């Protein structure tokens, strides 16, 4: 079918206990050590709070899980434990329960995030290179650990723009990659869904995250956020095809023997592939370079298996100024 070009066998080469999250037995500490201070956020599966550990005054984040989802809890816990110490991955400090209700929660390191909508309108060329490089470190790490994030988007990339700290958060959709495994396509945010998801291709891999990263890069260098702004999942693919081209979409589908939902026939139209320079204008020109466009062109590709890996992206000339500053 399709396989990842990198890290394809790494889970099979590890002990089964590494990836068999259903067999994982977390050690649940006591949530009574934590005082909730402020609600940050809330999703269908969890609610997130700033908190203080009253035993040592440490400020933390507590994510309270909805307890009915036992397999998904084990998955997120095991993934976070496997990733501990990875560069720019949010640090899981502990797994705790309310000692009476037994409702589980995750305790994370605190980061003071700069709201992305405002931030992405004031980044410099160097800043974009720097933060994209830092995010790539996290993705290369998790991919090397056999894990796809599957929900890369600005809201899951915390950036403290004062300390220049970045953390990739919300591992609740992440999964272990196993070659030939068919995965649920109902992952990622609409605007960050790769074409593979939108055409119901289940044999995807780490490269899904590289599409999402490309979407973020485009939004930063062009100042159009989100970059591909679909109204629903059907329209999302139309928005992509109006840039990447319809003949090019059909070549991708043919290569992977992908069946297209016939509702698309009435909405895709006919679109030439657009030059990335078409998105430049006076408001973003200072963020766009030949390097940036070359990198973007190699990320925002229909063919998931031809997109750059996180490592190949990190090795692109676009990041040379960051690497050089990092050593001098
Ligand atoms: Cl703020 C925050 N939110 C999260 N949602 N899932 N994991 C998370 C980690 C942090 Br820190
Ligand atoms: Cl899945």
């Amino acid at each position: 079918g399709s396989r990842a070009r990198v890290y394809a066998e790494v889970n099979s080469l590890r002990s089964r206990e590494y990836w068999d999250y259903e067999a994982h037995v977390p050690s649940w500490g006591n949530q009574d050590d934590y005082q909730l201070v402020r609600k940050l956020g809330r999703g269908k599966y969890s609610e997130v709070f700033e908190a203080i550990n009253i035993t040592n005054n440490e400020r933390v984040v507590v994510k309270i899980l909805k307890p009915v989802k036992k397999k998904k809890i084990k998955r997120e816990v095991k993934i976070l434990e496997n990733l501990r110490g990875g560069t720019n991955i949010i640090k899981l400090i502990d797994t705790v329960k309310d000692p009476v209700s037994k409702t589980p929660a995750l305790v994370f390191e605190y980061i003071n995030n700069t709201d992305f909508k405002q931030l992405y309108q004031i980044l410099t060329d160097f800043d974009i290179r720097f933060y994209m490089y830092e995010l790539l470190k996290a993705l290369d790490y998790c991919h090397s650990k056999g894990i796809m994030h599957r929900d890369v988007k600005p809201h899951n990339v915390m950036i403290d723009h004062q300390q220049k700290k970045l953390r990739l958060i919300d591992w609740g959709l992440a999964e272990f990659y196993h070659p030939a495994q068919e995965y649920n396509v109902r992952v990622a945010s609409r605007y960050f869904k790769g074409p593979e998801l939108l055409v119901d291709y289940q044999m995807y891999d780490y490269s899904l995250d590289m599409w999402s990263l490309g979407c973020m890069l485009a939004s930063m260098i062009f100042r159009r956020e989100p970059f591909f702004h679909g109204q629903d999942n059907y329209d999302q693919l139309v928005r992509i095809a109006k840039v990447l081209g319809t003949e090019e979409l059909y070549g991708y589908l043919k290569k992977y023997h992908i069946d297209l939902d016939p509702h698309f026939n009435d909405i895709l139209g006919q679109h030439s592939r657009k030059r990335w320079e078409n998105f430049i204008h006076s408001e973003n020109r200072h963020l766009v370079s030949p390097e940036a466009l070359d990198l973007l062109d190699k990320l925002l590709r229909y063919d998931h298996q031809q997109r750059l890996t996180a490592k190949e992206a990190m090795e692109h000339p676009y990041f040379y100024p960051v690497v050089k500053e990092q050593s001098q």
